[PDB]
C-alpha cells in the first residue's frame, strides 16, 4: 500500500519512539485525554485522574500506553501484512468495549504531535504524510474488521 520509502519514514521515527516507549506512550495517552476529553470515559480506571501530573504518575496509564505502542509497533513493522495483529485488537476494541474509529483518529492525531514535538529533525513533512498513510491504513482495516464482527464503527 505505502511506498518501500514511506515505510522506512514509518519505521525510522519508529526506532526513536523504542527509545522511550513508556514516555512516548504517557504523553500520547495524556495528549488524548487533554484534546477530546470524551475518550477519558472509555477507560473506566482513568476516570479518578484529574491532572497531568496525576496522568504522569500512574503506573497503570504508563503501563496501558507500553501496551498501545507495542501493538501498534507491532503492526507498523508488517508494513500493512497485518491482518493476523489486527483482528484480535479489533475485538479488543469492538467487543468488550466499544471504540469508534474516530476515537483512532483522535489518538493518531496525539501520535502525531507527539512525534513530532519530540523527533521535528526526523519527523519533516515526507515522514508526517507517510505515518498518516500507516495510520489511515490501520484505521480502515480496523474498520473492515469491526464491521466483520458486527461494530459499524460510529
Ligand atoms: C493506536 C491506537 C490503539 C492501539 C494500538 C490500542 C491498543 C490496545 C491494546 C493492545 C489493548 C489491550 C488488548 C488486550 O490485551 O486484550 C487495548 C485495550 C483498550 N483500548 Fe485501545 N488502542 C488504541 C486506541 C484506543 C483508543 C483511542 C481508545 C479509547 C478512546 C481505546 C480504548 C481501549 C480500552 C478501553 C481498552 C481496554 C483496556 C482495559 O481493559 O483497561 N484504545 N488497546
Amino acid at each position: 500500500v505505502l511506498s518501500e520509502g514511506e515505510w522506512q519514514l514509518v519505521l525510522h521515527v519508529w526506532a526513536k519512539v523504542e527509545a522511550d516507549v513508556a514516555g512516548h506512550g504517557q504523553d500520547i495517552l495524556i495528549r488524548l485525554f487533554k484534546s477530546h476529553p470524551e475518550t477519558l470515559e472509555k477507560f473506566d480506571r482513568f476516570k479518578h485522574l484529574k491532572t497531568e501530573a496525576e496522568m504522569k504518575a500512574s503506573e497503570d496509564l504508563k503501563k496501558h500506553g507500553v501496551t498501545v505502542l507495542t501493538a501498534l509497533g507491532a503492526i507498523l513493522k508488517k508494513k500493512g501484512h497485518h491482518e493476523a495483529e489486527l483482528k484480535p485488537l479489533a475485538q479488543s476494541h469492538a467487543t468488550k468495549h466499544k471504540i469508534p474509529i474516530k476515537y483512532l483518529e483522535f489518538i493518531s492525531e496525539a501520535i502525531i504531535h507527539v512525534l513530532h514535538s519530540r523527533h521535528p529533525g526526523d519527523f519533516g513533512a515526507d515522514a508526517q504524510g507517510a505515518m498518516n498513510k500507516a495510520l489511515e491504513l490501520f484505521r480502515k482495516d480496523i474498520a473492515a474488521k469491526y464491521k466483520e464482527l458486527g461494530y459499524q464503527g460510529g
